């Protein structure tokens, strides 16, 4: 099924693809949520453009924002399927990313994928608003716009200016990059060494030396890159990178594979460090170069990029559960508060990642820090680095924490490392998202999106069984307004039939949102005012009814079963009827000659089924008044008018649909028996 496409459990959706492009299996896993349930259970030219192209990213709605602030120059094209503008361009774009690679960041979005999220070309940088290009779609064209919103400083240097360079160059710890020019030679052009430093912008000084102008200099000995400390001299020149090339992808290759690593800190130093700042650390036993770029770029969120030898001190790392090189970021707070970085190692996730992470609330979990015995709310995230969905979770869950802060708090546990840990909590799949919260614990099942991560959060904060006190009890459910109805549970935690009731109490609940006030009362705390209220077996079940010249206080539920179902019926019974009951000429008068909608339940008194649905057809008809009429015809008493509506069995529900223009009613038979449901697909066809 993954191997059936031909790919791993671990591939991307863009492998998914360029496997696909060559059924079933592939509508199953492109879409996330029903890879979910399985994982532990024209296509020449318009079916993924960019997919082949290796230097173009492809960029989602909840990743874009991250990515396109991450700190690098990115030139985004959105385009559409069947837009032959975007097949134009298709090939040039490929060429442009090509020809930028390591200048800037050229990404694609796939309106057509996510209109939402949106023939056009865009330039964004953190910190700046975005710039819509206007010009022609040539390669030559847009290199040139790309460079004006390129930072580069290219400097000329005189005789005097070399050497002082050269010799302040150490102390700077910033090397130079010289091109040297006399005529009747070529050297680098204006245009190449502006891309180059635009490519090595914070990592090494771009500069020229006009050979005629500087005679002396010139017979010292093309290109040199000088290490800081590096100069043409005898003693040094053996360091110095001399080079030929007229490219600057080319120059720009050597320079980048040549600069040093990261500062390399000893246990003491990093320890010193970590207590209060922000670190991104590359810890390691004993990489793209393009990594290199990480200083300069997170130099304005103050982050520092340091590396650690774990062999030199084994201890700092076995303590992070580090046993693999791996590339974490510290947010201030001594080892406490880090994240570990997951997926592939290039430098604008790393750049989102990094800025994401220490701005936000995630912890990384272990078994220590894990907060067992913690009655506090958590939210708890159980993944495994290798799982696409896992990874795609981790940045939605940093955004819902920063929402979060002081209310709950975030960490991530990695199953991977700490299997043991992942057993014991029943885990079956990656990602598993929990929140504990007083002894209980409650997992999330929707759609891995910080919206709806809060949603869930926020449903536990406030239930739709409202916990009562007397207190609340008395100011909610005994001086409630007139027309407020509510259902409450009283209970003891030491009651079995208790424990069997407040599931299906809270299912029920759910359902009842806006219909009816649900609450709980529990009688093992509040023991002297259930007494009060004269409770007598545990649990009990009371509805309180709109007040009215009526003298119950309230009524006991008294039935055989104690399911949602049935509780949601026995409550949705004490509403006001809205449906009229026709006999066979009202039937033909208002409904079949009349000039209205209609929904008319066919039924018999006997019919247990008929009975169960009869509140629910109750609600649907206060749903809906002021728009469609509701009737009620009793096939027992009539069974020639439900024969002639063609009324197999009870109960059943017809739509009538007035057509002011035809002078006629239109009749269907609807199949759900949910109110909500109903509803929707009667108004949905009301405009048609």
């Amino acid at each position: 099924f993954y191997s059936l496409l031909g790919v791993s459990k671990t591939a991307s959706s863009r492998e998914i693809r360029q496997a696909f492009k060559k059924n079933r299996a592939y509508e199953v896993l492109k879409d996330e949520d029903l890879r979910k349930k399985y994982d532990k259970y024209y296509y020449r030219y318009d079916f993924g453009i960019y997919d082949d192209d290796p230097e173009i990213i492809t960029l989602e709605r909840r990743e874009f924002d991250a990515a396109v602030n991450s700190g690098e120059l990115w030139f985004v094209n959105f385009y559409s399927p069947g837009s032959s503008h975007s097949h134009d361009l298709a090939p040039t774009w490929r060429e442009f990313a090509k020809e930028v690679d390591g200048l800037l960041r050229i990404g694609a979005v796939n309106c057509g994928d996510d209109r939402m999220l949106c023939p056009s070309l865009f330039i964004f940088r953190s910190g700046m608003a975005a710039v819509k290009y206007n010009g022609d779609r040539s390669k030559e064209s847009l290199v040139a716009f790309a460079m004006q919103h390129v930072r580069s400083t290219v400097t000329e240097l005189s005789t005097g200016n070399f050497v002082n360079a050269i010799e302040t160059a150490f102390a700077a710890g910033v090397g130079w990059l010289i091109t040297f020019c006399s005529k009747g030679e070529d050297c680098l052009t204006s245009q190449t060494r502006l891309r180059l430093s635009g490519m090595l912008d914070g990592l090494v000084n771009v500069g020229w030396v006009d050979c005629d102008a500087q005679d002396s200099l010139c017979k010292s000995l093309t290109t040199a890159y000088f290490p800081p400390g590096a100069t043409l001299n005898d003693r040094e020149k053996s360091s110095v990178l001399f080079l030929n090339s007229l490219d600057a992808k080319e120059i720009y290759m050597e320079i980048i594979h040549n600069l040093p690593d990261f500062e390399l800190l000893s246990a003491n130093q990093l320890e010193d460090r970590l207590a209060h700042h922000r670190w991104l650390v590359f810890f390691h036993f004993g990489n793209d170069p393009e990594l290199k770029k990480l200083k300069t770029l997170l130099k304005n969120e103050h982050i520092q990029v340091v590396r650690f030898d774990c062999s030199s001190a084994p201890g700092i790392c076995s303590d992070l559960y580090v046993f693999q090189p791996s590339l974490a970021v510290f947010k201030g707070q001594g080892t406490k508060e880090y994240e570990i970085h997951h997926g592939k190692k290039i430098l604008y996730d790393i750049l989102a990642f990094a800025k994401e992470s220490v701005n936000s609330h995630v912890t990384t979990l272990g078994p220590q820090n894990f907060p067992a015995s913690d009655k506090e709310p958590w939210l708890v995230d159980f993944f495994a680095p290798w799982s696409p969905p896992s990874r795609a979770l981790l940045p939605e869950l940093r955004k819902a924490s920063t929402l979060l802060y002081g209310q709950l708090k975030v960490g991530t546990l990695d199953c991977t490392i700490h299997e043991g840990l992942c057993n014991m909590y029943n885990i079956q799949a990656y990602p598993t998202t929990v929140v504990f919260n007083q002894s209980s614990i409650h997992e999330y099942e929707g759609h891995h999106s910080a919206e709806q991560i809060l949603e869930f959060i926020e449903d536990l904060r406030n239930p739709s069984v409202v916990s009562l006190t007397p207190s609340t009890f008395n100011e909610l459910v005994k001086q409630r307004k007139h027309d407020e109805v509510w259902m409450v549970d009283f209970y003891s935690p030491w009651s079995h039939p208790s424990q069997v009731l407040m599931p299906e109490w809270k299912r029920m609940a759910r359902t009842l949102t806006g219909l009816i006030n649900v609450g709980s009362v529990d009688c093992g705390q509040y023991h002297s005012f259930c007494t009060q209220e004269n409770v007598q077996r545990y649990p009990e079940i009371r509805f309180y009814p709109q007040k009215s010249s009526k003298a119950y206080q309230y009524h006991s539920y008294n039935g055989w079963n104690r399911d949602a179902y049935s509780l949601r019926s026995w409550g949705l019974g004490f509403l006001p009827q809205a449906s009229i009951d026709l006999t066979p000429q009202t039937f033909n008068e208002k409904v079949l000659q009349g000039k209205t909608h209609w929904v008319v339940d066919f039924y018999a008194p006997w019919s247990g089924p008929s009975q169960n649905f009869a509140p629910e057809f109750e609600l649907l008809a206060r749903m809906i008044k002021g728009k469609v009429r509701a009737g009620k015809v009793d096939c027992q008493a009539y069974p020639q008018t439900c024969q002639k509506a063609g009324i197999k069995a009870y109960p059943s529900v017809k739509l009538y649909q007035y057509e002011r223009a035809k002078k006629s009613i239109w009749e269907e038979q609807i199949n759900s028996r949910d109110a909500k449901t109903i509803a929707a697909l009667i108004y949905g066809k009301l405009e048609t």
